[PDB]
């Protein structure tokens, strides 16, 4: 059972631009990344998927696997199937780039997930947050079952608060361990009503019937798109030293 | 494949005392929901549970076959699976008790997709709704895949309206097709968290990974909960005649 990370570094972002080669305490976004997936135990490579060659370079530059992908795709899994076209595996793991706080054994505890059930399709992550957390839209939350198999994935406050006591949120972590199957047989997948509505893509594997497994760790740190939370990032980066 | 119809009608309403009783269009209710069960096709036999015999004597008024069952109840669920353990069947059939403009038709096209696929636990109906109405908590959305396999019950907005133009709603009516099996192992079915939070009680199905087949029809008629709904439904069904 051979495992890969990727690690999809587009150039071209609408919120921050080039987002990938900021500097976050003297190395790249897109290195702290790499450094941090190459930490992790079982993985047998750590692949970054690019498009523009400012990555590519800036990749190379820290000597990273610096595989070129087609600069057209319209979301990450996209970029990732392709990549699992050229890179062999039997489980890939897809940690985005701009979460330079990624904890290594959350990843750890996502491939053991994996591991412990060979038919578990996918793997993601998940932790609870406050029912004011879970108000904002930006914000994903998700409904598990006892097995902890995701029942439904909103940018609504789920479950709605009849009971407002009994309410308990989970953000949604959006770190996924695929099955090299799942993502042969996905750009067969037709988008769903509620993938469109929600803007939601892992919405398009629930449509399916592909089961996705949920695994709960401890409040992550701030991911990286509102250039505020930023500082925080630098500041807890310059700070975890 | 025996099939049988189940019809919970307690005595008791926080704001209809009786309400199983109650005249509309020179009939109970209770009889209406009954008359339109026996209607049909496929059904072997129509039961009412009851927990008054005011309420039994009643439809045995009418020749209808009724059924005593614990007054200590809970829920119109958990008030059929005691009369799962008195009448034989591999299919049970749960229709409110308060809801006489049922559809013989909503109930064959339920019945048939237990017996289109035998491994199927449990099957409801539901029917498309503005977003505007899908906004009221007090209505129950649902949201499915391509088999029309249920994802997630809520009173929230589900699916929330990022790209509003792709959000599509369904209401979810009411109704139960359960496989005896089902019914047999539930009592032992712990309440979830979800449910309480929602006050949901099919949820604690969904927690259990018993799945639930959606069947879409046209909008249905109300039911009566209160009493401007019992006027409601009164003039509907005299100008329906
Ligand atoms: N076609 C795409 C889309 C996304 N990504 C990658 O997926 C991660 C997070 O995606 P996202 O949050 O959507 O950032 P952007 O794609 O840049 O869009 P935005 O800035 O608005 O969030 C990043 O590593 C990003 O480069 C990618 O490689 N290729
Ligand atoms: N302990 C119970 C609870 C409910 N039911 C039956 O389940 C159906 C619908 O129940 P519900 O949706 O909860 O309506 P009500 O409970 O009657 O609402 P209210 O108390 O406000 O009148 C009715 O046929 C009702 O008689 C029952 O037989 N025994
Ligand atoms: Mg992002
Ligand atoms: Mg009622």
């Amino acid at each position: 059972s051979k495992a890969v990370i990727v690690i999809p570094a587009r150039y071209g972002s609408s919120r921050l631009p080039g987002k990938p080669l900021l500097d976050i305490v003297g190395k790249p976004m897109i290195q702290h990344v790499y450094e941090r997936a190459l930490q992790v135990a079982g993985v047998a490579e750590v692949w970054v998927a690019t498009d523009d060659p400012r990555v590519e370079q800036a990749v190379q530059a820290f000597g990273g696997k610096a595989i070129m992908t087609r600069n057209d795709h319209e979301s990450g899994t996209d970029r990732l199937v392709e990549v699992m076209h050229k890179v062999e595996a039997d489980i890939y793991i897809n940690l985005q780039g701009d979460e330079p706080m990624i904890r290594p054994r959350d990843v750890e505890t996502l491939l053991q997930g994996m591991r412990d059930d060979p038919a578990l399709p996918v793997a993601t992550l998940c932790h609870a947050i406050s029912a004011a957390e879970a108000a904002e839209p930006s914000t994903v939350k998700v409904v598990v079952n006892t097995r902890q198999d995701a029942l439904y994935f909103s940018r609504s406050p789920i479950p709605y608060p009849r009971n407002a006591e009994k309410a308990r949120y989970l953000k949604h972590v959006g770190i996924y361990a695929y099955r090299r199957d799942v993502l042969q047989n996905y750009s067969q997948l037709p988008e769903s009503m509620p993938e469109q509505a929600e803007s939601l893509e892992q919405l398009r594997l629930m449509n399916a019937g592909i089961n996705i497994r949920t695994f709960e760790v401890a409040a992550t740190g701030p991911g990286v798109d509102t250039p505020a939370c930023l500082e925080k990032v630098r500041a807890l980066m310059a700070q975890e030293l």
